[PDB]
């Protein structure tokens, strides 16, 4: 159950 | 169940 | 069951 | 339950 | 229950 | 309960 | 309860 | 309760 | 209660 | 209460 | 109450 | 109260 | 009150 | 009060 | 009050 | 007051 | 006041 | 005042 | 005689 | 014989 | 016979 | 006769 | 028979 | 007849 | 029967 | 009839 | 029956 | 009927 | 019944 | 009916 | 009943 | 009814 | 009752 | 009713 | 009552 | 009512 | 996060 | 062979 | 997220 | 065989 | 962080 | 068999 | 850091 | 069997 | 560094 | 059984 | 380096 | 039983 | 190198 | 019982 | 190399 | 009882 | 190699 | 009692 | 910023 | 399967 | 910087 | 399952 | 630099 | 489960 | 360089 | 559980 | 080089 | 619990 | 080469 | 508890 | 080669 | 407690 | 080969 | 306490 | 082969 | 105290 959050 | 979140 | 969300 | 957090 | 925080 | 902290 | 802190 | 500290 | 400190 | 100290 | 000091 | 000292 | 000194 | 001295 | 000296 | 001397 | 000398 | 002498 | 099965 | 089935 | 099932 | 099961 | 279940 | 169980 | 439970 | 229990 | 509990 | 207890 | 408690 | 107690 | 206390 | 006491 | 105190 | 006292 | 004092 | 005294 | 599996 | 799996 | 598989 | 697992 | 498991 | 586990 | 476990 | 453990 | 344990 | 331990 | 212990 | 110990 | 001990 | 010891 | 001891 | 000892 | 001793 | 001794 | 997701 | 996310 | 997450 | 994160 | 985390 | 981190 | 940590 | 670290 | 540590 | 370290 | 240590 | 070390 | 040590 | 060592 | 030692 | 050693 | 020793 | 040794 992955979750990535890239800001840039 | 991956979830990608790019912001830029 | 991927899900991408690109904002930019 | 991974959680990725990139900032750059 | 991993948690990564990359800054760079 | 791992916790990753990269700074570069 | 691990904790990594990479600086580089 | 491990604690990692890399500096390079 | 480990503690590592790698410099290199 | 271990304490690791690498220098290379 | 261990203490290691590796230089190399 | 051990004390390790590696030099190589 | 041990003390080790390894050189190699 | 042991004292270890390795040289190789 | 031990003292070891290993050379090899 | 022991004294160890290894040479191999 | 022991003294050991091992050569091998 | 013992004195040990091994040669093998 | 392997069998890979990826999901995500 | 190897067999992959990558769904995503 | 080997069998993998990687969900993520 | 292995069976791998990854989650994340 | 071997069985792994790696959650992360 | 092993059974592995990883968490993290 | 062997059983591991590695938390980390 | 072992039972391993790792923490860290 | 054997039982380990390794904390670290 | 052992019981291991590691700390570190 | 045996019981170990190794602190280090 | 033993009881081990290590420190170091 | 036996009791050990090894400090090192 | 023993009692061991190691130091080193 | 027996009592040991080994210093080394 | 013994009492051991080692030194070395 | 017996008493030993072994110095070596 | 003995008293042992070793030296070496 | 329920799971169901059948083999053979 | 045969295989079956359910998620959620 | 049901799955069905047959080989051979 | 059969298998079942629940998380959370 | 509850867990449930059934085999066989 | 059966299995159950709770964390936190 | 509470723990709960049941087998069989 | 049954098991229980508390840290901190 | 408090500890609590119950078995059976 | 029961168990309890305090450090520091 | 204080210690506290209770069994049974 | 009960137990107590102080170092330093 | 002071020591303190109490049993029972 | 009771116990006490001083070194140095 | 001074020593101090008290029992009972 | 009481005890005292000096070396050197 | 001087010695000093007192009992009681 | 009292005791005294000289060597060499 | 707000987000909401539903599946099934 | 339900999800939620909040940012900023 | 702020963050909030909900699952289930 | 609830989560929170704060930065800066 | 500041950081804060909450779970549960 | 609560956490805190400070740097610099 | 400075560092501070809090848990619980 | 409280922690502190200083470097340089 | 300098270093300082505090716990508790 | 307090600590200090100096090098060079 | 120089070294210095403090505890307590 | 104080310590010192010199080398070379 | 030279060496020097101090304690206390 | 003072010490010295010379080699070569 | 040469050697020299001093104590006290 | 003084010492000397010669070899070869 | 040669050898020489001095004490005192 | 003086010593000598010859071999071969």
């Amino acid at each position: 159950f992955k979750f990535e959050f890239k800001f840039e």
